[PDB]
Order: structure tokens, then C-alpha cells, then sequence
């Protein structure tokens, strides 16, 4: 089933070398990690705050003893850079788009206090407050994309277009045919609308269905197959009918 980690976060093995890490205080946001042949784990996204990335990497370390870690942020919301801080010190490699690194700086000048009242409860609250979100250390060119390569094999970075944010990426591992598509994966209902484009984003799911992927993992609940892709166009098609 699962393994059950502190500040209840849980990991679940879905491959070999394949994990996601849950942050169940935080909105149940999904974290890949991926361990690559050479020994490079990329971290995909993350959680929502220093205490909850502090355990990620703990069980990272512990786990899979990597060579190198390299964590991809997909897009400005706290699941996305609140590993950062913690990504950082712990000697990992951060990136995210240009546009991402933009829109997580933009967001620190916002009243922080006023920001954590959305929060459940008190607890949370103080550990929001006690974490302070910094963007990627490296940056590539939103439209542009960026691909790594570990000894060969391939993850693909890249833009879908405006979806559940303006910033949101996707991240692909042609060798595990591994698709992270992140919160622009809806497949019963589209989620927090704030920094949504619903009108664009039937044209930026349907960009998802080129990826010969067996499993495609959600920013939020469970994980599935490339059916999640068909059913989130659908979902937000809906969504874009009864706007008219
Ligand atoms: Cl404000
Ligand atoms: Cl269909
Ligand atoms: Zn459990
Ligand atoms: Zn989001
Ligand atoms: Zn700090
Ligand atoms: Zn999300």
C-alpha cells in the first residue's frame, strides 16, 4: 500500500525506481521521485513547506542514497517551490521556468499573514508562516522547455500552455513512459480557479496526448493512465459549455 512518514506525508512505490510522495496535510498534493539508471533521483514538484520537504528528503537520502538530486518545480504554487528552501540546503539542483521564478517573487510581496488565514487550522497556519518560499536557482525559457539528460536517458520539461496556471509544466520520462502532468490534471473537477485559464485549457490538455505514457500522475489524488488525460479535457470542456 503505502509507507507513512512524518508530518504525514506517505510514499507509494508505482515502478521500480518510481515513487509518489503524498503531503496529506497540504491538500494531498503528489511528489515524484525518480531514481534514473545512473543514479541521479529527479524530484518532481513538492511539498507545500519546510517541514514536510525536510521529511521528503530525509526518506530520499535514506532510501535511495542518490547520486545527485535534481528537482523540477511545475509552477509557483506552494506545491511546486515550497521545496525549495529545503531542496536547496540539502545540495539538490533546482529549476523552473523563467515565468515560475517570476510569479513565486511576485507572490513573497504579498502580505503573508493574510495569505495563511486560508489555511485549515492553526497548526498548518504556523508552519506556513515559518517557511519563506524562494524560486528555482536555475531557470529556462518558459516556451522553450528544458531536457535533461542522466547518461542517456531522457526527462522532458515543457510548456502545454495555460491550463490550471499560466507557468504550468509537465514532466516526461520516455524510458518509464512516465507522465507527471501536475495540477493541470482534473479528471472530476478543475480545482482552485484563480490563476486559471479554463477557455485555453481543453487545447492545452489535449497537447498531453502525444506522451506515450502508461501512468500519469495528478498534482492531486490518485494516479492513473493515460485515460486521465481524456477525462480532464472533458471536465474542463464542461467547464468552458456552462461559462456560455
Ligand atoms: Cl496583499
Ligand atoms: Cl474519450
Ligand atoms: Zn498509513
Ligand atoms: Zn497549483
Ligand atoms: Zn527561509
Ligand atoms: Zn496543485
Amino acid at each position: 500500500d503505502h509507507v507513512d512518514l512524518p508530518y504525514n506525508l506517505t510514499a507509494t512505490k508505482i515502478d521500480s525506481d518510481v515513487f509518489v510522495v503524498t503531503d496529506r496535510d497540504f491538500y494531498s498534493s503528489n511528489v515524484l521521485v525518480a531514481k534514473m539508471l545512473d543514479g541521479t533521483v529527479v524530484i518532481v514538484s513538492s511539498p507545500f513547506e519546510n517541514l514536510g520537504t525536510q521529511t521528503l528528503m530525509d526518506w530520499v537520502a535514506k532510501t535511495m542514497k542518490p547520486k545527485k538530486v535534481v528537482a523540477i518545480n511545475t509552477h509557483f504554487h506552494l506545491d511546486g517551490t515550497g521545496g525549495n528552501e529545503i531542496y536547496k540546503k540539502m545540495g539538490a539542483e533546482t529549476w523552473s521556468s523563467d515565468l515560475t521564478k517570476q510569479l513565486r517573487l511576485e507572490e513573497n510581496k504579498k502580505d503573508r499573514i493574510k495569505a495563511a488565514e486560508f489555511y485549515k487550522n492553526e497548526d498548518l497556519k504556523r508552519r506556513i508562516l515559518s517557511s519563506h518560499p524562494v524560486p528555482a536557482d536555475n531557470v529556462f525559457d518558459l516556451k522553450q522547455g528544458k531536457v535533461f539528460s542522466f547518461s542517456n536517458e531522457l526527462v522532458e520539461v515543457s510548456f502545454p500552455g495555460p491550463a490550471h496556471s499560466p507557468d504550468n509544466v509537465v514532466v516526461y520520462f520516455p524510458k518509464k513512459k512516465l507522465l507527471f502532468g501536475g495540477c493541470m490534471i482534473k479528471p472530476k473537477e478543475l480545482g482552485y480557479l484563480g490563476d486559471a485559464n479554463v477557455k485555453a485549457w481543453p487545447d492545452s490538455a489535449r497537447r498531453l496526448k502525444k506522451f506515450d505514457a502508461k501512468i500519469v500522475i495528478p498534482g492531486h489524488g490518485e494516479w492513473g493512465g493515460p485515460e486521465m488525460v481524456n477525462k480532464t479535457i472533458k471536465v474542463a470542456e464542461k467547464a468552458v459549455g456552462e461559462m456560455r
